[PDB]
């Protein structure tokens, strides 16, 4: 049963704390040069979800302020939301959305050859079906700052806040690694949250409002460098953008059409804390949004596809991603098993190696826990540094 | 006389839309792909000190409740902070410092030619002291958004809290081209700030806390960046940020000597609200800073420089960067004196010209005018793009 | 029984001509656009080597001129060191000892995917176990001006000083090929060196003082280089190098390093001519060495592994350096083994074969003799000359 007293824990593994460490992070700073694959980077639009965040949060926190602990102003909520939607994309690797699918993809393929085999069924999942969400939560909580002791040490809300798949590899969606659970469990635990399946809990609800953040931003700004990419007609823009409102004189529209969206989340949160605060949600809160709230996004949307994502010049881009990945793993991954139970690995890979010196996994380790390290060097880096070491390699 | 009441007017040319909107700007954007010369770019480094600067305003807020509209919470006086932190470096051209330096360099000589003749000598001395400042107020006032007509159209106390140099041309400081001087007049008019001189007028208090947030950031983070290029030593860098408390374990201690340092800026601007509310108080923040605080940023900002300003390397970048300044304003420059007056551009120059087509100076324009639209220009362009351009001219 | 007037027997395959051969020679030369894989070329380095060597020989050949032949002056005795001294590197493949590294390690690699079962073990040895000397000695007695008839046909004497590893690969250290093995027992029968084991002869004396050389040289000028590279601090090195004697202020100090170094090394060859001239002398002449001197050496050594051999540069140069190597054994070793046996290689192995033309090998000779041929034309390319053909390749 959710209390609105228990989900907003100010409790660590204040508010304004999470957000500072965020931005102060090796790994969101490193998202200014990381950005999707194109036929504007992931920083830029962090930046901007955190502000349609911050304004989700305080435009609910005043609807239900005498809800909400005497303590949490409206201000409080939009910190926390604004700090979780900093931290959302900190964990995808070099290529974005398209590194995610090269990487999850080559794993199951390097599994259809037994470098997967020294490894249980269960830990194998966990690169079988690689989210970013669970990278990030592990970099979270496992690799900035304080490693493997609180890392980031966050707030228990601003985590809940984070955490959209708040369960096991057990859509390819989840955002715990086998190596995070104890932690995952323990959050879930200080918000208060229900464990529906064995190793599934629920949402904590202000994770909708993330969501929402999220998808507003991508519908609207994707349409914007659509069209300095010119890739999307001014016309067909500015009629979506009226359809819901009633190059300048567009980011005037973009500013009011954000204002609408924004509105209409909110106030479809607030409409729902009924199958929110308890139980679950169908959904997401976009399909919960008025007519031509609603409508907005899904047809913006589908037009950033048609027109921006199904481009081959991006495909054709998509498959070098690819490829300077899978050299990437080969290399490293290559490496975590030959010298997996004491096994002396060969030349060539004693230096790839070296190449994290402190950073490389230890040669008794389980498998799961070395190719962990593996990937977190690899997802970890920009994008050019990983074409640059495929390269020189 | 300084009023609290006056100098927070929240009309507009409601401080977190100010915020939004900066973060939404196309200027703002193309931070992310600015950086100082080196040899971590202008968009982190903005981040970072508005961190910072919201803290200190938060700080001061708090220590200063009673004194404020009894409408301003602490979090309203870090929000205008912060946003004009967000906004202070948005003027630079590429190059960052160094293409500012450029700049205004590269005019002292075309006016040692007569391509500056056709102008007063006062419109001349815009050039002739370029600063980032004036540029960053022309593109916050003119530029974005409503151009020419308001521009960003944020509220008065964040533009009062932007402008650190509230004067005419007339160290080379300044932040007000002779073309935004009836906005200059405006704001200060709004804010209630004295009028010294003509044309200088009197610092908005709050101004104090961005610069401190601007050189507490310059003066730990420029050490963490000077270390992972291998120009500075663990020991010493370790042993300065010691002095004032008592590689992740540096991060560690970052965090302590920004607590530390932002306690020291804000119980000093809390010291000193007498001859800051009226008249002027002598020279920045810093200064009045208890004497661990004070000498721990400038002893590292005397070390950035020795090991990292010094270097040779950025020193021969520095002239790469000139060269490629001076051939984008011999360029677009020398297009707008061959058009001046209605004179029939030679071709190459007409060329020249249309690559702005709709941004281009108007050829019945006085020479101010339209130089002022060849500098918005290149001073908005990215590093890359400017070098780009020069090539493949 | 070693006699010094056997050990500089002049016949060949008078000393300065050796030397002239040397130097005028294709193989030398290339030297010149060969470098160690850094993060000074083989040449200077070579070259530096044998000066010391000369003056190694010089200082012992005044100080036991009555037991060398009449004929032979202390000048003479230097000309046969210095010759050896610029052949000694003379064998190494491009990317220098990491492609010697590269080149063995590929071998164990191919061998385990039976490339190399057409051969005896003995004759998969010499590959298993590849060393710059064995190459260099084929090279000089093999490949260079007469070609399978004498080669550089150098004195006795030379041959003899050049042989650091005079055995078969029956530490990973031999200099002989099993082609090679008859010239090796003409030399060491020329030489009078006795034949210990059965394919293990005893070392020429003057080996001692080039392998000296060698250290001595790397030893110092590693440091030198390490400075200019700023991978090294000069007070330390200044301290190295004081701590024995008692940027130009350096070279100077460097001078006199040399000096004592060199009297250190020649004032004990002198003092261990019974445990040289007659059976073997307990490893190499610098554990012979004096305490300080022999310190200096170990200890400059040591700081070049730590600081520049562990560089992460580096080690990501050799991953590349491996993988040019690899393509082109490959390539090459893999035509090699397509038309072994008189077997028609297939369409692009053909053009593989057809580079060499005249210095293809001859389709009916027997594996190792081809696989000679084609070590031996990757081992004399240049660095860049490499990579060129590997990645037009």
């Amino acid at each position: 049963s959710l209390d609105w007293q228990t989900l907003l824990n100010r409790e660590r593994l204040p508010f304004h704390k999470d957000h500072d460490r965020i931005i102060f992070s090796g790994a969101f700073r490193r998202l200014g040069r990381k950005t999707q694959v194109h036929p504007h980077t992931r920083l830029t639009h962090s930046l901007e979800v955190s502000c349609v965040g911050r304004s989700l949060g305080m435009r609910v926190g005043e609807t239900l302020r005498a809800a909400l602990p005497d303590w949490c102003d409206p201000s409080d909520l939009g910190m926390v939301v604004q700090s979780a939607c900093l931290a959302h994309d900190i964990g995808n690797p070099p290529f974005g959305h398209s590194g995610e699918d090269a990487i999850r993809n080559w794993f199951n393929q390097a599994a259809g050859r037994g470098w997967l085999d020294a490894m249980s069924e269960t830990e194998r999942n966990d690169f079988l079906n690689f989210e970013g969400n669970a990278q990030g939560f592990r970099v979270l909580t496992q690799l900035e700052y304080h490693q493997f002791d609180g890392g980031t040490r966050l707030t228990y809300a601003t985590l809940g806040t984070y955490l959209k798949y708040p369960w096991t590899a057990r859509k390819h969606k989840f955002g715990c690694y086998q190596s995070e659970l104890p932690i995952l469990e323990q959050i879930a635990g200080k918000l208060g949250l229900p464990q529906l399946e064995e190793q599934r809990w629920a949402r904590h609800p202000l994770v909708y409002l993330m969501e929402a953040a999220d998808d507003i931003c991508y519908a609207l700004i994707d349409l914007e460098d659509g069209l300095e990419m010119d890739l999307l007609d001014y016309a067909e823009v500015e009629s979506l953008l009226l359809g819901l409102v009633g190059r300048r004189k567009l980011a005037i529209l973009r500013g009011k059409a954000i204002e609408h969206l924004t509105n209409a989340a909110a106030r479809a949160f607030v409409e729902q804390q009924d199958a929110l605060l308890a139980g679950t949600l169908p959904g997401d809160l976009v399909e919960h949004m008025h007519g031509p709230a609603k409508r907005c996004v899904l047809n913006a949307k589908d037009m950033a596809r048609k027109k921006i994502f199904q481009d081959k010049r991006k495909t054709l881009h998509e498959i070098g991603a690819y490829t300077t990945l899978e050299i990437l793993l080969n290399a490293f991954c290559g490496a975590a098993v030959e010298q997996f139970g004491g096994r002396t690995p060969s030349f060539k890979h004693r230096r790839i190696l070296d190449l994290l010196g402190n950073s490389a996994p230890d040669p008794k380790a389980p498998l799961h826990a070395s190719f962990l390290r593996m990937i977190d060097f690899i997802a970890g880096m920009t994008d050019s540094y990983a074409s640059e070491m495929a390269r020189e390699m």
